[PDB]
């Protein structure tokens, strides 16, 4: 590959959850270590089970590989180190101080927010090391941090201050801060840091990692490299219609990449039938009738308990809007009332159906003008008061997918308030992070009650997830924020079940078994009511195409 040339010490990894981080990861680590190098592969998802495809057990204390010579593994528990933050900066104020603030700072330094950035201070804790980083020539981490957290740490102003701002988990950061300054100097080195992005061959995905790129080179990032993993071979879509729509699109979108990514340099790997959980299945990387409930019974469940919300909640490029779009048209098509609120500005699906159908409605919201709007909005709200440092600092702050996604929400407020008797659709629901802080915090803009969202009878959060193991996972850990937040998710819509599509070629049967395994969780541990949505062959850009979603 391009990237895995005379590379420096250090070496990340970043992209959408799912996209294949840790198997190239680890098939690097191997590659690099058979070379003569003595390599520190550093983990970040506890349940990786990257210790299982070595052999041995990882844990938070560096263990040496006996079946690869010169390799050595180590683990970072993210959640561990939050809990730690956690039980350290409340325990002293616990009994002593009144609910209220232990639950503000509960709820403040809990979140997606809290877990970037404790390993963040992990990954600092590794580098500028004594003996790690000058024992092994050589680390390949796993994740990396995104660009709003190398921003967020580099910036200077005091921090021992930790109204919706996310800066609380930075109070817990007790390291000097020449540590962290030498830290992010150097990732930021190219002497030192090759970053490489890993992006399925998706529009949605190129498009998000294309803007994590353009986050990392404001940072100050200079060289990078582009890892397109997940192209299905030509080949193999020799009898198999699903097959060839499927290559006809990832080829689609390899033609029309983002301008911004097409300087960097590009590599392909070839989505190997053979299933990578053995050394020998990461040695050589880089060289049935599903009869499940459809989204008919779903449909049905909604249409019996009228005059209710159905707020589609997942993480990004996992089909919300499309679905969103075929459960309003389809209520639409029955003559009961809707309002389809999507937000998503680069794509109509349900446009000139507006007017052909009597009672649908629709209200796009642009998340970016929104976020933007918010931003300024609350600039000149306790702005003034701050010091320039302190100002740039929560401008800073602003810019965390926490603010994005409070913005959009006040955004639907207004929609949802406006719509009474009617069926009202959304597109994303904000994370029970954001659900528990505005509420505490509250007690033009306005949110609705969390009164209304946590009642079973008006709210119906459906949770839409990909068929695999990393969103599965993160799915459950979304599930289980909402379940903090007091509301309990209503369904599951696992989304491009390919098991529940016609396939009959072998690496679509592999894909398909184990998407057939995760449904299988998913029945079994995490949703008592689910419904499946096969991969449709066509685009579903249209109104009419639309029902085949709903029924297949
Ligand atoms: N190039 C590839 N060929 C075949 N399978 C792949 C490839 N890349 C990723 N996978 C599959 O994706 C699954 C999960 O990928 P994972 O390493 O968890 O990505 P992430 O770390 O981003 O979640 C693995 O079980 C693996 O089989
Ligand atoms: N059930 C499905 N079958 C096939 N493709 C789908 C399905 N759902 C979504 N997609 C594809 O996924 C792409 C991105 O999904 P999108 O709905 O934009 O994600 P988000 O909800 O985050 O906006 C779309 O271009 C769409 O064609
Ligand atoms: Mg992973
Ligand atoms: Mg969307």
């Amino acid at each position: 590959m391009k990237f895995l040339q005379l590379p420096p010490r250090f070496m990340f990894f970043t992209g959408k959850g799912g996209v294949g981080k840790t198997s190239i990861a680890c098939a690097t680590s191997i590659q690099l270590a058979n070379a003569g190098k003595r390599v520190l592969l550093v983990s970040t998802d506890p349940a990786s089970n990257v210790g299982q495809v070595f052999g041995v057990d990882i844990g938070n204390r560096v263990t040496p590989i006996p079946a690869v010579p010169h390799l050595s593994a180590l683990e970072i528990d993210p959640e561990a180190a939050a809990s730690a933050y956690r039980e350290r900066l409340v325990g002293p104020v616990r009994g002593v101080l009144p609910d209220d603030v232990v639950k503000g700072i509960e709820e403040s330094l809990s979140g997606a927010c809290t877990t970037e950035i404790a390993a963040f201070d992990e990954f600092t804790a590794l580098l500028t090391n004594a003996v790690l980083t000058a024992d092994y020539q050589h680390i390949i981490f796993d994740t990396a941090p995104t660009g709003h957290t190398i921003r967020l740490l580099q910036l200077p102003g005091a921090w021992s201050g930790f109204d919706a701002s996310c800066l609380g988990p930075l109070a817990g950061l007790e390291k000097q801060r020449t540590q962290y300054k030498a830290a992010v100097e150097a990732l930021a080195d190219p002497l030192q840091t090759r970053l490489v992005l890993v992006a399925r061959a998706q529009q949605a995905t190129l498009r998000e990692v294309a803007r994590t790129h353009e986050e990392l080179a404001t940072i100050g990032i200079k060289q990078q490299h582009l890892v397109i993993n997940g192209i299905l071979p030509s080949a193999e879509a020799a009898n198999d219609p699903l097959a060839a729509a499927i290559h006809e699109r990832e080829q689609t979108a390899l033609k029309n990449i983002p301008a911004t990514l097409t300087s960097l340099p590009r590599d392909l790997v070839q989505l190997k039938p053979f299933n990578l959980v053995g050394l020998d299945a990461l040695r050589q990387l880089l060289t049935i009738e599903l009869d499940e409930p459809g989204m008919g019974d779903l449909v049905d469940g909604i249409e019996a308990d009228g005059h209710g919300l159905v707020m589609l909640m997942g993480k990004g490029g996992v089909g919300k809007t499309t679905l969103a779009a075929a459960i309003a048209v389809e209520l639409a098509h029955r003559g009961l009332p809707v309002h389809l609120t999507t937000s998503d500005p680069a794509a109509h699906l349900t446009d000139t159906l507006e007017a052909s159908l009597d009672n649908l409605t629709v209200s796009r919201i642009d998340p970016h003008a929104e976020t933007e709007r918010y931003r300024q909005h609350v600039l000149e709200t306790k702005g003034a008061q701050l010091d320039a440092e302190g100002r740039a600092l929560l401008e800073e702050d602003l810019h965390s997918p926490c603010t994005e996604e409070i913005a959009v929400f006040q955004a639907f407020s207004r929609i949802i308030r406006e719509a009474g008797k009617k069926f009202v659709v959304m597109d994303t629901a904000p994370t029970g992070h954001t659900l528990l802080l505005l509420d505490a915090t509250g007690a033009t803009h306005f949110t609705t009650p969390m009164m209304q969202l946590r009642d079973p009878n008006q709210t119906k959060v459906l949770v839409v997830t990909l068929a695999e193991t990393t969103p599965v996972l993160e799915a459950a850990k979304l599930q289980a924020d909402l379940r903090r937040a007091g509301i309990e998710p209503w369904a599951w819509i696992i989304n491009t079940s390919v098991a529940a599509a016609s396939a009959k070629s072998p690496l679509l049967r592999q894909r398909a078994a184990n998407e057939l395994r995760e449904i299988n969780a998913v029945a079994n541990h995490h949703a008592d009511r689910y419904a499946v949505v096969p991969l449709l062959k066509e685009e579903p850009i249209g109104a009419e195409r639309l029902r085949a979603l709903i029924h297949p």
